[PDB]
């Protein structure tokens, strides 16, 4: 049932399955697992690991919940970093990072390579060079950097930045991207808290849609 | 089949299914039913049978079509009063009502336990105490009554509950809760005709989201 | 597995299955295919294989993308040609087409039978007689039409009917249904290249939501 089964989204897109929608994988070590493909952007075949699209999921979350994952299939969730561990851990994923603003203009930006190491290394991001994309480069600032949330301060500023910046992230002194920050909706007084892409929308822009996405290169 | 598989959203859960969304359980005579397992709110694996949430699907429906249930997996939906049945009838299921707000205020009820009996009695409300919630308690005045539908009266006022507050419930003379009522969106000047709970935000307020969900005592 | 199965969304109605969504289908050839079943309009039990719904998905696409489907079982999507030639081949199908506009008035029409026929013909359309419907009869002008794509022109116009119309249909010189073109979100001034339906809101109104479905006549 392992052996037979798909091992990524892009497996699925290969046997046929045309449709972004949510299908079950077999991980490395034979665990099965309900991700959601996006069979319709750039070639399809991604792996789905975080989406935004309606503020209906709070994402000030905590370390273990960050662990495990959170949200819904209906709508947004983090797929957790147990699992994008599993994911990426082993061989070479491309990222993706699809992000939709407030009057419909579409940016994006991809990077070569992304991996993230398991909870004894903090979920430290390994990411490779910047391929391209319209929303610009905001994550590369980001490479090398444990994975923090409000109650487990991994970051390299002297104060908390998921608590300063009301998110979850790779945070280092502290931010160019806060994808898992406040949902916002458009333009925003609060500093740098939202859904923020610094190249592309800047840090007083929370974005409509935002999804972050793996596949096999 | 049955035997190992799981039999409730607390199962699915407890075995790592950390994502809300649609799952199949096996109800207590074996048979699988697929039903929306909420496992963000309150500690999570929860069986969610009501969902109003933007008045998409039309809930003012006969004794048939409430027996059956009806909706959309992707929306509304009222999960079906023989499956409630099934789900509730052997060993103390808790009952959360899940309510928000059009500025996106939450506000709940918790009980300590909730059974729906069978079609002949005509699904019987059989609840237990208030445990608590910032919603206060409407649903305590509904107990030990028959459900009633436009063209099933088994309410106990002299006319039709069903007809003159639009909606499905276990009416008395009528009611003090009302969320199978018309999505009337906020403040409404109709008497007690919406998605209403009267300690919560009174009859004139019809709530954006309604949830009823139950999960093992 | 494929001969007990259901075949359609009505063998799911028939069993059951009360609430719309997504379900698997066994196609004439034992295929597996995962497809939306509308459970409630008409009496339910239609396959959807068409749906527009907020502009979130390019439906300017080439054949091969055609031919296979795309987009997003949690949005818009095109089931795909191949599909739709094996679901509408042998037994017949009646075919509906629900219109909404951006007022929400809904609109709609029906006909008796429904057959695309294979990519060797072009998924040429076979349509019966117009049964009723409030949007009119903008579909039996395409009769016995092969499907062109911006890539592959089989029109009967000298120039590209795909591209000036940005969309994909059984176009002749050229249309009086586009309901694959631009989601422009009612009134524009753009010429016939929006979600139109000459008969119902004419060729410079794109309706707000489009859904082509079928069913057993
Ligand atoms: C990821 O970040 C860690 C810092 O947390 C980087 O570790 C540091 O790596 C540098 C080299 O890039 C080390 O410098 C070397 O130190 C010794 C003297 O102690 C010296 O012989 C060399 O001249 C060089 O300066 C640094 O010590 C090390 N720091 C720690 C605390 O381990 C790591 O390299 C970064 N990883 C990547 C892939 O960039
Ligand atoms: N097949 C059902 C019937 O069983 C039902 O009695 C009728 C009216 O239902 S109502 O909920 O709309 O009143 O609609 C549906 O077509
Ligand atoms: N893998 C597909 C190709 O097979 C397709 O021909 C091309 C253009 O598609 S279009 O619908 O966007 O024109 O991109 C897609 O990535
Ligand atoms: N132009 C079509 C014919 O081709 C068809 O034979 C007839 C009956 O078709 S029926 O599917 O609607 O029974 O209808 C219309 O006249
Ligand atoms: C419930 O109601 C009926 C009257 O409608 C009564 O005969 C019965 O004893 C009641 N049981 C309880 C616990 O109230
Ligand atoms: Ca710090
Ligand atoms: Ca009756
Ligand atoms: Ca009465
Ligand atoms: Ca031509």
């Amino acid at each position: 049932p392992c052996l037979t089964g798909p091992r990524t989204c892009k497996d699925l897109l290969d046997r046929g399955h045309f449709l972004s929608g949510w299908h079950t994988i077999y991980l490395p070590d034979c665990r099965p697992l309900t991700v959601l493909c996006d069979m319709d952007t750039d070639g399809g075949g991604w792996t789905v690991f975080q989406r935004r699209v309606d503020g209906s999921v709070d994402f000030y979350r905590d370390w273990a919940t960050y662990k495990q994952g959170f949200g819904s299939r209906l709508g947004e969730f983090w797929l957790g970093n147990d699992n994008i561990h599993a994911l990426t851990a082993q061989g070479t994923s491309e990222l993706r990072v699809d992000l939709v603003d407030f009057e419909d203009n579409y940016q994006f930006a991809k990077y070569r390579s992304f991996k993230v190491a398991d909870e004894a290394e903090k979920y430290n991001l390994v990411l490779g060079a910047f391929v391209e994309g319209s929303a610009g480069d905001s994550l590369t600032f980001h490479n090398n950097q444990s994975f923090s949330t409000k109650d487990q301060d991994n970051d390299l500023n002297t104060g908390n930045c998921a608590v300063m910046f009301q998110g979850a992230w790779w945070y280092k002194n502290c931010h160019v991207s806060n994808l898992n920050g406040r949902y916002l909706r458009g333009t925003h007084g609060s500093f740098a808290n939202g859904i923020n892409w610094k190249s592309g929308k800047g840090y007083n822009y929370s974005y409509k849609v935002s999804e972050m996405k793996v596949r096999p290169a």
